[PDB]
């Protein structure tokens, strides 16, 4: 569901946007990484930010690919960006 992985509140809160994938523990090294900077990466460059674990990038690919859906589309709040 993309209410709370689509939203400005979150989106800009790197920490509680992780914790829709029940991860929220990257943030210590990806924070200063907003979401629009983010989405972009990859597998292996998450894990240069020090997403240092597979079941962390590959759950952020999925949290990635579905802000991407919406955001390659305009279909966010406007206030994410």
């Amino acid at each position: 569901m993309p209410k709370s992985l689509t939203d400005p509140k979150l989106l800009k809160n790197i920490p509680m946007w992780l914790k829709s994938l029940r991860l929220h523990k990257y943030s210590d090294a990806l924070s200063g990484t907003p979401w629009i900077e983010l989405i972009y990466l990859d597998d292996e460059t998450l894990e240069k930010k020090g997403v240092l674990a597979l079941g962390a990038r590959r759950k952020l690919l999925k949290a990635f690919g579905i802000v991407i859906d919406y955001k390659e589309r305009d279909l966010i709040d406007r206030s994410a960006y």
